[PDB]
Parts: structure tokens; sequence; C-alpha cells
């Protein structure tokens, strides 16, 4: 701020100037009459200025002080004004100053390191520091987050924390007279907490939100250390504001006088995902009965892709093969701290526990939303959660691209949408900028029935894969005019019904069907075309075929090919048991010629008996974790 | 959007194509064998558009449709595409057109008037229609706003609602296979009310969020009419979207298909303040016992400040003289309507039926925010709300000006704040950009109780008001240097006892409380110079003399001047009953000296011991209508 120090020949004035601010001079307001002019010395401490050697006494001609180097004891610091006139002997007018520092820091250029306006600016020309919700548990011994309770019981947990400091200097005696008190508003004391480093104990919290902080004079250094207790929310945009007051207590019958206030902003990290472009580090599974097979298949996938496996007993699973669709692994990032972070679904089946007991834990965060006994819908699964890449869309920039989820076209008796607890968590951590798909028209509503994104070496570094009946259609044809209308679909399976590519071109009913699919998913096409800035090159279509069962709603013909695990170049595709010819399943050759030329190495799981009369593949069995993007979210300017 | 049209010579297409979209073709993707090259011709409506006269198929190459006008039937419109090769003779693939308006139209421009990207943008240069809270009662009979039931009653009601106009132009039989309905997302029905106008009935609402439209093929038009049901809010952020979605219905078997959306995007208007520079139009006090004389000085005012007045007599009181406390009348404003409303704090004191009863009605608004049955302080009387004239600050406009409203320096346990819904409400609401001063230190703990705002002819068209002790000690000093030391405050009142200026400056404690209040006041002094970009010039001192009472806290050693009625440049200032010196309180002299240079007719009113013994003066007693800015608040740019 500053600061206005009326000064007076009545008798001398005591102030303090707290260094870097900008202290000012009411000279006209008692000088006394007799007087034309005055004229200023000050000891050698301290800097005067004068806009608008001696000055005329003119109410709006302005006097400065700032001072270089904080005091070493009271009134150390002198200035002294002398009014006087044509026939009028000198008056001196007395201000006695005692300077000091009081710099409440923080990473605010985001680099590790803590060394007026106190805003917080996206970007990288901006500024303000980072803050992690304190959401994992490195306490090995119970189940709570870290951040649920108000004491630091690791040294470990804060690598998690930011780091603010207190550097005062000050004469010796200074706190005799003057008190600091540390705080936050009680709109935001709900939201953090912040520990004085001597060990730690809370000073600002939930239950507190303002604590004197004791402090020596001389120089100085007070260490606190600050976690976030809630992630960016509807009702809470994210920045937490701590502020460091100067009190002077000098009188003992008056109340106390605040004489200087500095604060710190920080912005609390949002949570992001990672799409299937980002190098895998770790799969998880089920395991049930009849499974064996099924995680080999992905045991070799793993092993080839680097990632760390991981799976789910039978005991724990209850049943739940689905690992897909109850969490998805993300991460929050600060210049000092970076960790993994599950958003568990509130779809609460057989699954309930997996994210709460195994996966979150030490350098592992959880988070959760929505309500968790009823009022959900399958929309809530998290096979209907995606990413994209990053993309430019028209110029402005999703450099962590852009979550994507699953909708109605529009709100009716029949329709489902995702709840809106997790929709409105989503758009406020705003880096990923939410776009809703249409994908309610699928039996199941998972945009991950229709659509996958891959890796590729060039173009804009992916592609985005969807289903497509057009393109099953255009192959199946064109076997039937090489002669092979006869072959079987669903061949090599055992209690199943084999068609022929001639019976199944002929299927009216079902071209139909396939027909309302192809459009359900073209919507779907432009949509991301013009939300994700795509062209057609960016595209690759994979022949798909659906039916419509219940609500007229639609399910895989046969294994829905795009619902495939993507650990980096290896991909692990649903076995569609096409029709053969020449020895091979003609829809994995079209797939192969599609991926193989993009560095792709397609492997077909069978998961028919497992997963696919269960209404699910690959993709809704598994989930992965994946590296962070290196782009820091806060230099984003969303 | 756009469409994606998929031709085969395998059979010929039908599509529809709404006007203004881009339509485009698939050309390659079933091209027959043999072919290298194809043509395009097209009937004389269909405009064709290829980049990148017959051209080579190549996937890449750009084909699109624009539709110069409605069609008049069912596929009037045709396009043929003939695919060649240099041995071929050619084939053609037809693709028949309907095309259509669906023009969802809206004052998007915010004139009065309803002639791709749906998003609101602020500024002059920005875009998107106004929405208004229809919180006022038109309806005569009862006690509610217009906008809790599902009806619309009167027709002047429809004077605060915004038009929403559906223009079709279709083929005769369109809507034998097509649907159109209107609708808005669930989270946002809740805040919105559609009518359809034929007379009106409710189509959209809190308990419906879509609506299928009977609407007749040919030209047609559909008048809708909007209110809003909640201000912008914490939880709200004031845009609603309202969605028409055009359905293929064709098919009896399959589920209806999405082929065209368009939207508005709707702005709720805020609530917004007027500062005491704006010319004032009503007037209202209680009327008490040996109240009389302060009312009638209060009439004279109001008359010569052309304003209507208004009174509220103890029968509704309920002994409650404080007409600021209870509530603050801003407006709301649209294009087509603005009208006042009526902030009613909850303080819910004797005055708590007046906002509704008296104050609600045909063209008056009303809000209330914060908990109605306790969880209040003194803060949340809205003589702490006040609002600043439009300033610039660093560049920065505010073209409204910016409330200002009393907080405590940091909370504690001692501490008060004002409630914080009332915080978040009125920091929802933007265009007025809150500030946070510091009046916790005062016993009432009001703004009011140390500022006020008046219109001057210069400079930038007012003048910043604050109480100083400063001011006051000079002058009584001066009075005592030029013979007066003996004068008496409180001259003229009985049962008070008198006391000479030579010892109200001779006593030390009054002299140190009011060096405290100095302290206060000179803290808010350089907030409000910083926050609203102020300079000395721009402010004047009112001499004002405080005293510490219980808790230490302030109160008003004689009658608060700064706690005046504002009407232009009528000043309604309370009678300080100062030393009287050749005929006049010299308190009185010194005001006028300081305001009548700037047009400000000064009138002194006896508050003593109607209101000041009760620790509040007139303007605590009294409160204003005033007119609305001119400057439309969507053209701000928060
Ligand atoms: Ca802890
Ligand atoms: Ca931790
Ligand atoms: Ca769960
Ligand atoms: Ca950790
Ligand atoms: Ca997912
Ligand atoms: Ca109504
Ligand atoms: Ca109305
Ligand atoms: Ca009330
Ligand atoms: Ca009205
Ligand atoms: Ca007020």
């Amino acid at each position: 701020q500053g600061t206005l120090i009326r000064v007076t020949p009545e008798q001398p004035t005591h102030a303090v100037c707290v260094l870097g601010t900008l202290t000012q001079l009411d000279i006209c307001s008692s000088a006394p009459e007799d007087c034309t002019s005055f004229s200023i010395n000050a000891s050698p401490g301290v800097v005067v200025d004068i806009a608008h050697s001696t000055w005329p006494l003119d109410p709006g001609v302005e006097v400065t002080l700032t001072m270089k180097a904080a005091s070493g004891s009271t009134g150390d610091q002198k200035v002294q004004i002398s009014y006087y006139g044509p026939k009028t002997p000198p008056v001196k007018a007395l201000l006695y100053l005692t300077a000091v520092e009081i710099s409440l820091c923080a990473d605010i250029t985001r680099t590790g390191k803590v060394k007026d306006q106190r805003t917080w600016t996206w970007g990288p020309c901006g500024q303000g520091a980072i803050l992690l919700v304190n959401c994992d548990r490195d306490n090995l011994e119970s189940s709570a987050m870290d951040c649920e309770d108000d004491e630091v019981l690791d040294s470990e947990d804060l690598q998690d924390m930011s780091l603010m400091t207190l550097s005062t200097k000050t004469p010796k005696d200074f706190f005799t007279n003057h008190t600091l008190v540390l705080h936050v508003a009680r709109s935001e004391m709900d939201k953090v907490r912040v520990f004085q480093a001597t060990k730690c104990s809370v000073v600002l919290g939930p239950k507190w939100p303002s604590h004197y902080l004791m402090v020596p004079g001389g120089k100085h250094n007070m260490d606190f250390y600050v976690e976030a207790l809630a992630f960016p929310d509807t009702d809470f945009p994210g920045l937490i504001t701590l502020t460091i007051s100067l009190l002077d207590t000098s009188n003992l019958e008056l109340p106390e006088a605040v004489v200087f206030q500095d604060s710190v902003v920080f912005r609390v990290a949002p949570w992001i995902m990672t799409p299937n472009t980002q190098p895998p580090q770790e799969v998880y599974a089920c395991s049930i009965f009849e499974n064996e097979d099924f995680l080999k298949s992905v045991t070799t996938l793993a092993m080839k892709a680097k990632c760390k496996l991981t799976i789910c007993p039978e005991e724990e699973n209850m049943d739940d093969q689905w690992m897909q669709d109850e969490m998805e692994i993300g991460y929050i990032q600060a210049p000092h701290k970076t960790l993994p972070v599950v958003f568990d679904s509130p779809r609460n089946r057989g699954l309930k526990e997996f994210p709460i007991k195994r996966v979150m834990g030490p350098d592992f965060g959880y988070v959760t939303r929505g309500p968790q006994t009823g009022g959900i819908s399958g929309l809530d699964s998290f096979g209907n959660l995606e990413v994209s890449p990053p993309v430019t869309v028209r110029g402005k920039e999703y450099p962590l691209g852009r979550i994507l989820f699953g909708d109605s076209c529009y709100p009716s008796n029949d329709s489902r949408q995702m709840h809106q607890a997790l929709q409105d968590f989503l758009s406020a951590q705003q880096v990923q900028a939410p776009v809703k798909l249409y994908s309610d028209w699928l039996s199941v509503g998972h945009v991950d029935e229709f659509l996958s994104f891959v890796p590729a070496p060039d173009r804009k570094g992916f592609r985005l894969l969807l289903a497509s009946p057009r393109s099953c259609y255009k192959l199946f044809q064109e076997q039937q005019n090489e002669g092979h209308g006869e072959a079987l679909l669903f061949e090599g399976i055992k209690k199943k019904k084999q068609q022929k590519i001639k019976n199944i071109l002929s299927n009216k009913t079902l071209r139909e069907h396939n027909s309302f699919v192809e459009r359900c998913i073209d919507w779907n096409r432009e949509l991301l075309k013009r939300e994700l800035g795509l062209a057609e090159s960016d595209i690759i279509d994979i022949p798909q075929l659906f039916k419509l069962k219940e609500f007229s709603k639609a399910e895989a013909f046969f294994p829905n090919m795009v619902n495939m695990l993507v650990l980096g170049k290896h991909l692990g595709i649903p076995k569609p048991f096409g029709p053969v010819i020449n020895g091979r399943c003609c829809l994995e050759e079209k797939v192969c010629s599609l991926l193989e030329p993009l560095g792709l190495q397609c492997t077909f799981i069978n998961d028919f008996f497992t997963y696919h009369i269960r209404h699910g593949e690959v993709h809704c069995g598994t989930n992965v974790r994946r590296k962070p993007f290196s782009f820091k979210w806060w230099n984003m300017v969303p």
C-alpha cells in the first residue's frame, strides 16, 4: 500500500516504514502560520522525492520517503521539516522513523525456489505460487487422506506441501510494541491448512483463520508448510490467499491498529487426465473365473510396453471385471511435486474398494464426486470419461487435450447423463475444457465404445479411431465381390451361429440398425472435428458392426475392436473372429492394414465368453496409468 | 455445425440441409472401381464449391453444398455425381436434398429487436441476449414474485420477459417425418422459464427441460417469452442456453436421429446499485414518537430535489426507525426493460416486512440473501453497503462504480464480517467489483459512518467525504487561537453537559481515542485511494470527533455529519450543535465553507434525541432510490 504520515511542529511524530512501501508526507496540514516555504533534511538512510532545493508550501506538492535498509533500532532514521517565511525564523517539525523488512515469500515464479499486486496470472509470462491437494496417503498406517486431520505425521508428507517463508528484519525490541498475525479469510479456511515449521504445528486451518506469530526482533526467517484440502470445484475457483498483518500494540488501552498488510495468492492445482497418446506406466485388471487366457495376452503386452502390471483378485473384485469403469488415473502437478491421483467414480459396484484400498497410497492421490448411494447412471462409469491428445483449435491451444464424455442429444424422461457433480468438477479443473459427446444411443452408453486415440509418427502425432459400419460393409462387400461371400463370421466359435458374408450383406434390418448407428457416430465425428480442430486425415475408420437391442440401444455385433488397450505402439484389440479368408480373419487384416503403417503392433485378444457376451471388451476390462504431460498446466491460458 | 453426406451409386441418397450450415460430400468412399474422375451437376438452387471443370477422384479433394433457399417440397433440389475413367462409361450417384430454415432468434445485439458460435461476450463489440430475473409483483393480487409459479397472469408481465422467435421455412409435409424439440440443460432448468405464445403456456422450466414443438410446414413463426428465476450467484455464473434440436422421425422402428442443433445464450442481468452521485427519485423514512420535526426537514429537502416521498408508520415500523439498514434499492436492466429492485437485508428487525409488503410491486423487484433467522451481524445492515461513483483505476474502467462494504482487518473471535452469502452475491454481480473496507472498529460497524460521496461540478464529478478528527482539532484550535476557547459545544441542548473548546482540546484521552480513529479512517483513505484511483483533490475531510465506548469501539462524539442525505445538490447533514461563534455553529460554517463552493446546499437537520443518542444519524434513518446509470452494464468488460 502506502501510508500518509502527518507531520506537525506541535511535537515530533514516530512512525514505522515497511521496506518496499511508498511512504508519503502531509506537510501542509499543520504547517504553522507565518510560513511560505519548507525544506527537508533527513538522515542518510532516508531517500526523499519531490515532484510538482527548497520548495513553496503548496498542498499538492508531493513528498515521499523510501528506506534503504532495516533499522537497527527504534527511530534510528530521522526526518526534519523546516518551515519558514520572508521574516519568520525557521521552525522544525521532527519525524522519527523505524524501518523494517516484512516479506511473506512463496514460489510465485514456479521454479521450486522461494526467494505490490498480489494476483495470480496464468501463462508463461504470469505469476503465482502453486499448491497441491494433499489427497494421497503417505501415512503408511491408516486409510485417510493426509489432509483430513490436523497433523504432519511423516516428514515425507512435507514434500507434497508448499513452502512459504516469512522473512523479517527489525530492531531487537520491535515486537515489544508490535505483533504480526497470519491469516486467511473464513471463506477459504476450510480449504487450506498451514503448518509452522520450527517439526510442525498447525497455525491455520478449518478451525482457525488467524494466528499471532511469535517472532524475535533482529533478522528472522520462519518457514510454513501449506496443503490444500479441496480441488477447484463449482463453489471454489481455486485461489487461496494468505495474509500477514502488522499490528501496532503500543497503547495498552486502545485496540490494535493495522500498519501494513501483504499477501501471497496460491492456486490449487487441478486434476488432469492422460490421453492414450501418453506413454504407459502401469496396467490394471481383474482376475475372475475362466479369465486366465485373456490375462496372459494382457501380461505379454504390458511387458512389451515396459509397464508395471497390477491385478485385482476375485476376493476384492466381488465379480466386478470392469476395471475401466470404477476409476480414472490422472495427476496433479506443482513445481516441487507431481503425483498421480485416482478419480474414483461413484459407480460403486464390486470394485468399490479398489481405488481406496489398493490405488490410493504413498505418492498416490485420491478424489471422488457425486452421490455415493444411488442417484447414478451407467454414463457415470469411467469408460465414459476420456481425454484427447493435445490439439490447437482455430488458434486456441489445448496443450493437455480436452476431456471428452458422453451425453444424450437432449434431456428427456428416457435420457441419461453423467451426474452434474462430475461434469461440474471436470469443468472446474479448467485446463482440459471438457467437451460433451453423444453416447446415450449405446446400450452401455460409453464414448470408449465408439472412439479411441493412438499415437502416430506424423501429422499431429495421433489418429482418432472411430467405429464404422460403413467400413465393415465396404470390406464384406469387397470379399463377396472376390468370391468369398460364402465366408463365415464367428468361424472358430462353439455355441454360436456362424453367418455368411452373403447373408449379412443381405440382412436389411441389420443394414438399417447400422445406418442409424452410422448417424449417431457421424454426429460425433463432426462434433470432434469442430471441438478438437480435426481434419479427415486425422481420423481412421475401424470396420465395426452394431445391432439394436433393448430400448433400441446399440450393442456390438462382433467384438468392438475400437475398445482397445493402447500401450504406446502396442495395441490390445478385441478379437473380432471375422470371416476367415486366405488364412486370416479379414477384419484383423483390414485393421492391421490401417494401423501397421503408423508403427502400430496389433495383438488380437480373445475376450468373447469372458467380456464380449457381457457387453464390454478389452478396454472395458482394463485401465492404465500414464506419464503426465511435460507441459506445465499453469502455463496454459484457459 | 456441418454434415457429411456419403454418396453412392448403389442407390440414391436423401438428405436435409439446414440453411446457413456447411454441407459436405464424401465422394470417394463408395466411388465404384474402374474410375479416375468425377463431375458434378446440380439443380439451380444448389451451390457447389471445390478446392484442392471435372476433377480427379482424390480423397482430400473437398466438395461443399450450400442452399440458397428453403425447399418448396421434399427432394426438390438434386445433385448428381458422375464417375468415369479412361474407358469407363459414366455412372451417376444421385443425391436428393430438402432445404429448410430453422432460425432460433433473440436480441443478441441488444437493441430491442429480434431479427455459428453461440457464446456470450461482453463489451460494446460483443454479442448475446439479456434476460431479467422476473422478481417484481405485477400481479396486483398476491404477495409472490411473478416467477415463482408456472403462469403468465397479466400481459404487463410479458414486458419484463425476453422474446425468442423460432422461424421456420419448410415443405408443407415436412413435420410428417421430422420433429423439433426445444430444450435447456437440467443444470439450468431450475433457473429459467419459457412460455409459448399462441396467450401463453409454459413449455420449459424447472419441471420440464424439453418440449416437442407443434409446428406447421411452410413459413411459420413461433414466439417465446423467457424469464429468469435466479440472479447470478456463487453457484450460477449467469448464462442460460436454450437449444432447438431437429429430429428425423422417418423410421418408425428406429429411434429419433438428431440432424441439426442451434442455440441462443442469454445472460441473466445483474443487480446493480446507485451511488449518491445519481439523481434522486424517491425517499424513504419511518415516523415514530417525537419524530415530527426531523420528518419536516426531510420533507422540505425531498421537495427541493423533486423526489417522491414515502414514509413508514409505527404500525409497520414496529419501533424500527433505521430505514437505511433493512434494504438497498438497486436496479436490473435489459434493452427492453429496466426496473428497480430492492435488495432486502437479512437484518430482519422491525422493518422486516417493509421491503416485501410496501416496496416490492408493479415494476419493483425483490431479492434477498443470507440466513433469515440468526447467523447475522450488524455488518449485514445496509448502512454498511455503499457504491462509489464511476471511476477509472490505472486504466481499468468501472463505469458503474464499485460496491464498498465494511469488514474487519483480519478474522478473529471478536471480529465481525458481512455474511459470506451477501459478499458472494455482490461479487457474482461482477459489474461493481466490490471492495472491502475496514469498518469493524466502529461500534455499529458501517461504512456510512465514515464516508459519503457528493456530486461536484469539476474534476471527476464528485467528492469523497471522510470523517476527520484531525480537521475538527485544527478548527477548534483555530477558534481558541482567536479567543473563543471559552465557546460551548452542545450549546442549545437541555439535559446535556456543555463543554468548552479549551477543555476539549486539553482532554488527552479524547485526543488519544481520536488518534486511533484517525488511523482507522486513514487506512481506508489509502485503501479507497488505491482501489478507486483517487487523488487527494478528490477527497474532502469533514471535521468530526469520535470516542471509544464498549469493546473500545468508536461512536460519534457529536452528530456524525458525514452520515448525511444526498439529494443531488441538496445535502441533509446532521446538526452538530457545535460551539456558537459570531452567531453560527463553527462546525456548520466549516462544512458550508467546504461544500458550498461545489454548488452544494447544506441543510442541518436536528436528529439529536431522535437518532444521535440511538447511535445513528440522518443517513441511517433514511433511504433513497435513484436513477439507473445510462451506461448499459453489458458494455462493461469486467
Ligand atoms: Ca496430515
Ligand atoms: Ca502427502
Ligand atoms: Ca467408487
Ligand atoms: Ca506424497
Ligand atoms: Ca476412461
Ligand atoms: Ca408468473
Ligand atoms: Ca413481472
Ligand atoms: Ca429482511
Ligand atoms: Ca414489471
Ligand atoms: Ca446503503
